[PDB]
């Protein structure tokens, strides 16, 4: 009785939700009972905020692809139970916050996934290889596409 | 410039890959052109050459199509232009293509990506005459 | 600053210190500056932070069994913004496929992070998962064979 | 008829050996009969001569195929006996020409990998091959 998980992190621009749609594409394309979950209020997925709303839903099916699966605390948890019941779990989060911080519980589900890939963007001020996001704002992050973000590497991610 | 090569079987998402591969560089503020057989559609690519020379990104789809592929690529990525290219690299029988092959010792990347057997839900890497198969499922 | 950071990470057996020094001989044999460390040819210790001011003359510093070295973290970024290349072998999981942390806080700062496989010792399929029982008292297991032994 | 071929290619100084003997080292230390070609190990020039000897190996690792004429006959026989193939060859030559067989073994292989070199000339990305000894490059370079 076993699963697995795929995870692809990455910075932001880099890539990671259409690597992800790929993959779950490759199933459902093979009649595989494939299903999406993306985080709601972000700017055919469900859009949900807490993992456990849909512990029961999705029984019946093998594929469950995640979204920005760094907002959804029980992430661990709910990857752990799904591969337990023979369910092929793919997630596509962010490494690390503006702060190059580790990103709430995401980390955790390293030791429990069997294939783990870092994508890599295109900087947006030396056109290198960039692999953190800079926020462009004053606050303290807030969600939102590139005009307050940017995919840099490491020397222009500090002046 | 250089040349990045993506094959594999069909319903592997080579066409995704490349459109990937494409929005990397076109969200970093890239001037980025894509050829079929922004979008094109031709069937020589030696006829091109005129309308892409203002593009730094230049992506191809079904390459093996394109008889010129590998004389083209190269006569691009000469003058500082990154081509991407997604395309079969087998033909239904497993035998070699026509000129496919002779861009791989020209090309900086290859990755060969795969799909899922639709007989026997094992991973996939052949065509067949259509369904994704295994090596198992090809010869049965 | 200049530099980066490469991860290798993986279960036992799945090869990590040999692409280690596979990309390792890639500079190397471009006339790098390489050194490699390992934990107690390549210099033993048990703390990094030691080693801070001797290998400043190299470009190239790779590591192997990252997860003991409890300062790995603050060391590869000091390296990382020295200009210098590292690259980590390290356990992404203990036996009891538990984090290790010192491990895990590495990969939102490096450029590079990738997951080796091995080989299930027990139903020769992919493994990703090391058990205990040297070789003969660890095992390389895949998610079947883990829960079910 | 179960069995598969992996492929790895790239320049000279790129890796690919190690690449090889890592493959084949997960498999052997998970108890697999595994044996080694080059141009327990084995050391020939034809490999249509050694098809019996290794019947009872499962896992077959051959570095610098490209020098081996028969390696695609071989590789895909060898690969319809429930055997692992892995395979480490020259993607181009000096002249960046394609080689004899080794791209006519692509269609037929399961995965295909293409490792790059360090260019030692401007300390970049390479993937070419060119003579002087020899020196792995990039485009520019060359
Ligand atoms: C950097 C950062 C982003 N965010 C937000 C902004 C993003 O819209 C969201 C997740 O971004 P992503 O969806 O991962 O980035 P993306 O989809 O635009 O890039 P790609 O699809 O190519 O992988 O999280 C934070 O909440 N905190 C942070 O520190
Ligand atoms: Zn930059
Ligand atoms: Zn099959
Ligand atoms: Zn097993
Ligand atoms: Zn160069």
């Amino acid at each position: 009785n076993g699963g697995h998980i795929q995870l692809i992190i990455g910075p932001m621009f880099s890539g990671k939700s259409t690597e992800l749609i790929r993959r779950v594409r490759r199933y459902q394309i093979a009649q595989y009972k494939c299903v999406t979950i993306k985080y709601s209020n972000d700017n055919a997925a469900l859009e949900v905020t807490k993992l456990c709303d849909v512990l029961e839903a999705i029984t019946d099916f093998s594929v469950i692809g995640i979204d920005a699966g760094q907002f959804f605390p029980d992430i661990v948890e709910f990857c752990e139970r799904m591969a337990n019941e023979g369910k092929i779990v793919i997630v596509a989060a962010l490494d690390g916050t503006f702060q190059r911080r580790p990103f709430n519980n995401i980390l955790n589900l390293i030791p429990l996934s069997e294939m783990v890939v870092k994508l890599t963007a295109v900087c947006m001020k030396c056109f290198k290889e960039a692999s953190f996001s800079k926020r462009l704002g004053t606050e303290t992050e807030i969600i939102g596409g590139n005009d307050m973000y940017q995919s840099v590497c490491r020397k222009c991610y500090i002046d």
